[PDB]
Protein backbone atom coordinates (compact mmCIF):
# COMPACT_ATOMS: atom_id res chain seq x y z
CA UNK A 1 0.00 0.00 0.00
CA UNK A 2 2.43 2.38 0.59
CA UNK A 3 6.38 2.99 0.79
CA UNK A 4 8.74 5.73 2.81
CA UNK A 5 12.00 6.75 1.37
CA UNK A 6 14.40 9.04 3.00
CA UNK A 7 10.99 11.16 4.78
CA UNK A 8 8.92 10.79 1.62
CA UNK A 9 6.14 8.69 1.28
CA UNK A 10 5.15 6.77 -1.76
CA UNK A 11 2.15 4.72 -2.97
CA UNK A 12 2.35 1.68 -4.50
CA UNK A 13 0.20 1.71 -7.81
CA UNK A 14 0.79 -1.77 -9.37
CA UNK A 15 3.89 -3.68 -9.83
CA UNK A 16 6.27 -3.61 -13.04
CA UNK A 17 9.00 -6.68 -12.14
CA UNK A 18 10.31 -9.15 -9.65
CA UNK A 19 13.46 -11.05 -9.49
CA UNK A 20 15.58 -12.85 -6.93
CA UNK A 21 15.02 -10.72 -4.28
CA UNK A 22 13.97 -7.95 -5.43
CA UNK A 23 10.76 -5.82 -7.30
CA UNK A 24 10.14 -2.70 -9.36
CA UNK A 25 6.96 -0.76 -8.59
CA UNK A 26 5.12 2.09 -10.23
CA UNK A 27 4.25 4.74 -7.12
CA UNK A 28 2.83 8.35 -6.55
CA UNK A 29 4.33 10.91 -4.37
CA UNK A 30 2.01 13.46 -2.49
CA UNK A 31 1.67 15.87 -5.61
CA UNK A 32 0.43 12.61 -7.13
CA UNK A 33 3.51 12.45 -9.56
CA UNK A 34 4.76 9.25 -11.00
CA UNK A 35 8.19 7.21 -10.53
CA UNK A 36 9.20 3.61 -10.20
CA UNK A 37 10.75 2.83 -6.77
CA UNK A 38 13.43 -0.40 -7.05
CA UNK A 39 12.80 -2.42 -3.58
CA UNK A 40 15.67 -5.11 -2.53
CA UNK A 41 15.31 -7.25 0.06
CA UNK A 42 19.14 -8.51 1.81
CA UNK A 43 17.84 -10.56 4.50
CA UNK A 44 18.27 -13.21 2.10
CA UNK A 45 21.37 -12.47 -0.17
CA UNK A 46 25.26 -13.82 -0.40
CA UNK A 47 27.62 -11.55 0.27
CA UNK A 48 29.00 -11.26 -3.32
CA UNK A 49 25.58 -10.40 -4.22
CA UNK A 50 25.45 -7.70 -1.31
CA UNK A 51 27.69 -5.50 -2.77
CA UNK A 52 26.70 -6.01 -6.17
CA UNK A 53 23.97 -3.81 -5.55
CA UNK A 54 26.17 -0.93 -3.71
CA UNK A 55 28.23 -0.85 -6.72
CA UNK A 56 25.17 -1.05 -8.92
CA UNK A 57 23.88 2.24 -7.17
CA UNK A 58 27.46 3.59 -6.39
CA UNK A 59 27.74 3.79 -10.19
CA UNK A 60 23.87 4.77 -10.82
CA UNK A 61 24.91 8.33 -8.35
CA UNK A 62 28.22 8.46 -9.92
CA UNK A 63 27.11 8.73 -13.59
CA UNK A 64 23.83 11.49 -13.32
CA UNK A 65 26.17 13.95 -13.59
CA UNK A 66 27.91 12.61 -17.00
CA UNK A 67 24.78 12.20 -19.31
CA UNK A 68 20.90 11.65 -19.42
CA UNK A 69 20.91 9.21 -21.40
CA UNK A 70 21.50 6.77 -17.82
CA UNK A 71 18.19 6.46 -15.97
CA UNK A 72 17.44 8.68 -13.50
CA UNK A 73 17.84 7.62 -9.76
CA UNK A 74 16.07 10.48 -7.48
CA UNK A 75 16.47 9.65 -4.16
CA UNK A 76 17.69 5.65 -2.15
CA UNK A 77 17.79 4.54 1.31
CA UNK A 78 19.33 1.44 2.35
CA UNK A 79 20.20 -0.37 5.44
CA UNK A 80 20.96 -4.16 6.02
CA UNK A 81 17.35 -5.34 5.26
CA UNK A 82 16.13 -3.77 2.02
CA UNK A 83 17.26 -1.50 -0.42
CA UNK A 84 14.87 1.46 -1.60
CA UNK A 85 15.47 3.38 -5.41
CA UNK A 86 13.55 6.42 -6.13
CA UNK A 87 13.93 6.57 -9.93
CA UNK A 88 12.27 7.56 -12.96
CA UNK A 89 9.00 5.70 -14.44
CA UNK A 90 9.00 5.88 -18.12
CA UNK A 91 6.50 4.09 -20.87
CA UNK A 92 7.99 1.05 -21.44
CA UNK A 93 11.37 -0.99 -21.25
CA UNK A 94 12.87 -1.68 -25.12
CA UNK A 95 12.31 -5.61 -24.63
CA UNK A 96 8.49 -4.87 -24.02
CA UNK A 97 8.54 -2.55 -26.98
CA UNK A 98 10.12 -4.80 -29.72
CA UNK A 99 7.07 -7.16 -28.93
CA UNK A 100 3.98 -5.15 -29.22
CA UNK A 101 5.41 -3.05 -32.69
CA UNK A 102 6.36 -5.01 -35.33
CA UNK A 103 6.93 -2.27 -37.92
CA UNK A 104 9.57 -0.11 -36.48
CA UNK A 105 10.13 3.51 -37.74
CA UNK A 106 13.84 4.19 -39.38
CA UNK A 107 13.92 7.58 -37.79
CA UNK A 108 12.69 6.17 -34.53
CA UNK A 109 15.59 3.25 -34.75
CA UNK A 110 18.23 5.96 -35.51
CA UNK A 111 17.53 8.13 -32.83
CA UNK A 112 17.18 4.85 -30.44
CA UNK A 113 20.64 4.01 -31.29
CA UNK A 114 22.37 7.33 -30.97
CA UNK A 115 20.91 7.27 -27.36
CA UNK A 116 22.16 3.60 -26.53
CA UNK A 117 25.33 4.75 -28.06
CA UNK A 118 25.89 7.31 -25.87
CA UNK A 119 24.87 5.55 -22.78
CA UNK A 120 27.23 2.69 -23.40
CA UNK A 121 29.73 5.06 -24.50
CA UNK A 122 29.12 7.01 -21.34
CA UNK A 123 29.64 4.03 -18.88
CA UNK A 124 32.82 2.89 -21.12
CA UNK A 125 34.22 5.79 -20.35
CA UNK A 126 34.22 5.72 -16.33
CA UNK A 127 35.81 1.89 -16.57
CA UNK A 128 32.89 -0.13 -17.06
CA UNK A 129 31.77 -2.75 -19.11
CA UNK A 130 27.84 -4.11 -19.58
CA UNK A 131 28.59 -7.62 -20.35
CA UNK A 132 25.11 -8.30 -20.45
CA UNK A 133 23.18 -5.46 -22.36
CA UNK A 134 19.35 -6.78 -23.65
CA UNK A 135 16.57 -4.72 -24.50
CA UNK A 136 15.54 -5.36 -21.10
CA UNK A 137 18.20 -2.91 -20.02
CA UNK A 138 16.43 0.75 -21.62
CA UNK A 139 13.87 2.33 -20.81
CA UNK A 140 11.46 4.72 -22.96
CA UNK A 141 11.04 8.13 -21.58
CA UNK A 142 9.30 10.42 -24.10
CA UNK A 143 11.17 8.53 -27.29
CA UNK A 144 14.29 8.64 -25.25
CA UNK A 145 15.91 5.71 -24.43
CA UNK A 146 18.20 5.34 -21.22
CA UNK A 147 20.01 2.79 -19.67
CA UNK A 148 18.73 1.14 -16.42
CA UNK A 149 21.11 -0.70 -15.00
CA UNK A 150 24.88 -1.62 -15.60
CA UNK A 151 24.95 -5.17 -15.65
CA UNK A 152 26.71 -5.16 -12.37
CA UNK A 153 23.13 -6.70 -9.71
CA UNK A 154 20.97 -9.47 -11.15
CA UNK A 155 18.80 -9.22 -13.70
CA UNK A 156 14.61 -9.18 -13.46
CA UNK A 157 12.17 -10.19 -15.45
CA UNK A 158 7.99 -8.88 -15.65
CA UNK A 159 16.65 -14.61 -19.73
CA UNK A 160 18.70 -15.20 -23.43
CA UNK A 161 21.88 -15.90 -25.07
CA UNK A 162 21.38 -14.21 -27.96
CA UNK A 163 22.96 -11.01 -26.97
CA UNK A 164 26.31 -12.81 -25.68
CA UNK A 165 29.26 -11.59 -27.86
CA UNK A 166 31.69 -14.66 -29.27
CA UNK A 167 34.80 -14.09 -27.09
CA UNK A 168 32.49 -14.40 -23.78
CA UNK A 169 31.58 -17.83 -25.30
CA UNK A 170 35.68 -18.17 -25.78
CA UNK A 171 36.50 -17.43 -22.34
CA UNK A 172 35.86 -20.55 -21.21
CA UNK A 173 39.04 -22.65 -21.24
CA UNK A 174 36.56 -8.23 -20.44
CA UNK A 175 36.24 -5.51 -23.53
CA UNK A 176 34.15 -2.73 -24.21
CA UNK A 177 33.89 -4.39 -27.97
CA UNK A 178 31.79 -7.09 -26.07
CA UNK A 179 28.69 -4.28 -25.63
CA UNK A 180 29.26 -3.57 -29.53
CA UNK A 181 28.31 -7.01 -30.24
CA UNK A 182 25.39 -6.93 -27.98
CA UNK A 183 24.63 -3.48 -29.38
CA UNK A 184 25.06 -5.04 -33.11
CA UNK A 185 22.08 -7.99 -31.60
CA UNK A 186 20.08 -5.10 -30.93
CA UNK A 187 19.88 -2.98 -33.86
CA UNK A 188 19.65 -6.27 -35.85
CA UNK A 189 16.44 -6.92 -34.09
CA UNK A 190 15.36 -3.23 -35.06
CA UNK A 191 15.91 -4.25 -38.33
CA UNK A 192 15.56 -7.65 -39.42
CA UNK A 193 12.97 -8.01 -36.74
CA UNK A 194 14.84 -10.84 -34.78
CA UNK A 195 18.75 -11.70 -33.26
CA UNK A 196 21.47 -12.97 -35.69
CA UNK A 197 20.46 -16.34 -34.35
CA UNK A 198 16.91 -16.60 -32.82
CA UNK A 199 15.84 -19.33 -35.27
CA UNK A 200 18.52 -21.66 -33.74
CA UNK A 201 16.43 -23.95 -30.94
CA UNK A 202 19.47 -26.19 -29.48
CA UNK A 203 21.84 -23.83 -26.91
CA UNK A 204 24.85 -25.59 -27.44
CA UNK A 205 24.75 -25.65 -31.05
CA UNK A 206 23.60 -22.00 -31.09
CA UNK A 207 26.64 -21.11 -28.30
CA UNK A 208 28.67 -22.93 -31.02
CA UNK A 209 27.24 -20.82 -34.03
CA UNK A 210 27.94 -17.46 -31.76
CA UNK A 211 31.44 -18.66 -32.29
CA UNK A 212 31.94 -20.58 -35.30
CA UNK A 213 33.08 -18.11 -38.49
CA UNK A 214 32.27 -20.90 -40.53
CA UNK A 215 28.48 -19.58 -39.78
CA UNK A 216 27.81 -16.61 -41.58
CA UNK A 217 25.91 -14.10 -40.51
CA UNK A 218 22.77 -12.93 -43.54
CA UNK A 219 22.47 -9.15 -43.65
CA UNK A 220 19.27 -8.96 -46.33
CA UNK A 221 19.87 -5.72 -48.09
CA UNK A 222 17.90 -2.35 -47.01
CA UNK A 223 17.35 1.18 -48.47
CA UNK A 224 19.43 2.37 -45.79
CA UNK A 225 22.93 0.60 -46.98
CA UNK A 226 24.40 3.03 -43.87
CA UNK A 227 22.79 1.14 -41.24
CA UNK A 228 23.51 -2.27 -43.01
CA UNK A 229 27.83 -1.26 -42.42
CA UNK A 230 26.67 -0.74 -38.64
CA UNK A 231 25.19 -4.97 -37.90
CA UNK A 232 27.90 -6.17 -40.48
CA UNK A 233 31.07 -3.65 -38.29
CA UNK A 234 29.36 -4.50 -34.92
CA UNK A 235 28.94 -8.65 -35.40
CA UNK A 236 32.45 -9.17 -36.48
CA UNK A 237 33.71 -12.06 -34.28
CA UNK A 238 37.19 -10.37 -33.74
CA UNK A 239 37.25 -7.73 -30.87
CA UNK A 240 40.25 -6.47 -32.36
CA UNK A 241 38.20 -6.40 -35.75
CA UNK A 242 35.19 -5.02 -34.52
CA UNK A 243 34.02 -1.21 -34.44
CA UNK A 244 34.48 0.93 -31.40
CA UNK A 245 31.93 2.86 -29.58
CA UNK A 246 33.83 6.19 -30.67
CA UNK A 247 33.94 5.00 -34.40
CA UNK A 248 30.39 4.26 -34.05
CA UNK A 249 30.04 7.76 -32.82
CA UNK A 250 31.34 9.06 -35.75
CA UNK A 251 29.90 6.91 -38.25
CA UNK A 252 27.42 8.17 -41.84
CA UNK A 253 24.49 6.33 -40.37
CA UNK A 254 24.86 8.13 -36.80
CA UNK A 255 26.02 11.95 -38.10
CA UNK A 256 23.87 12.01 -41.57
CA UNK A 257 20.29 12.40 -42.02
CA UNK A 258 18.35 11.21 -45.29
C1 LIG B 1 2.92 -8.50 -16.37
O1 LIG B 1 2.84 -7.11 -16.73
C2 LIG B 1 3.81 -6.30 -16.05
C3 LIG B 1 4.25 -5.15 -16.95
N1 LIG B 1 3.66 -3.88 -16.54
C4 LIG B 1 3.71 -2.78 -17.30
O2 LIG B 1 2.73 -2.35 -17.89
C5 LIG B 1 4.97 -2.04 -17.38
C6 LIG B 1 5.75 -1.75 -18.43
C7 LIG B 1 6.88 -0.96 -17.88
C8 LIG B 1 8.13 -1.52 -17.64
C9 LIG B 1 9.14 -0.74 -17.05
C10 LIG B 1 8.90 0.59 -16.67
N2 LIG B 1 9.86 1.38 -16.11
C11 LIG B 1 10.93 1.02 -15.33
C12 LIG B 1 11.53 2.05 -14.59
C13 LIG B 1 12.62 1.82 -13.77
N3 LIG B 1 13.19 2.82 -13.05
C14 LIG B 1 13.16 0.45 -13.70
C15 LIG B 1 14.18 0.17 -12.95
N4 LIG B 1 15.08 -0.07 -12.27
C16 LIG B 1 12.49 -0.60 -14.51
N5 LIG B 1 12.99 -1.87 -14.46
C17 LIG B 1 12.44 -3.02 -15.15
C18 LIG B 1 11.17 -3.48 -14.41
C19 LIG B 1 10.63 -4.75 -15.06
C20 LIG B 1 11.70 -5.85 -15.04
C21 LIG B 1 12.96 -5.41 -15.80
C22 LIG B 1 12.58 -5.11 -17.26
C23 LIG B 1 11.54 -3.99 -17.29
C24 LIG B 1 10.28 -4.43 -16.52
C25 LIG B 1 12.11 -2.73 -16.63
C26 LIG B 1 13.50 -4.14 -15.13
N6 LIG B 1 11.42 -0.25 -15.28
C27 LIG B 1 7.65 1.18 -16.89
C28 LIG B 1 6.61 0.45 -17.47
O3 LIG B 1 5.37 1.01 -17.68
C29 LIG B 1 4.35 1.01 -16.67
C30 LIG B 1 3.00 1.15 -17.25
N7 LIG B 1 1.93 1.26 -17.70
Amino acid sequence: ECISVKGRIYSILKQIGSGGSSKVFQVLNEKKQIYAIKYVNLEEADNQTLDSYRNEIAYLNKLQQHSDKIIRLYDYEITDQYIYMVMECGNIDLNSWLKKKKSIDPWERKSYWKNMLEAVHTIHQHGIVHSDLKPANFLIVDGMLKLIDFGIANQMQPGTVNYMPPEAIKDMSISPKSDVWSLGCILYYMTYGKTPFQQIINQISKLHAIIDPNHEIEFPDIPEKDLQDVLKCCLKRDPKQRISIPELLAHPYVQIQT
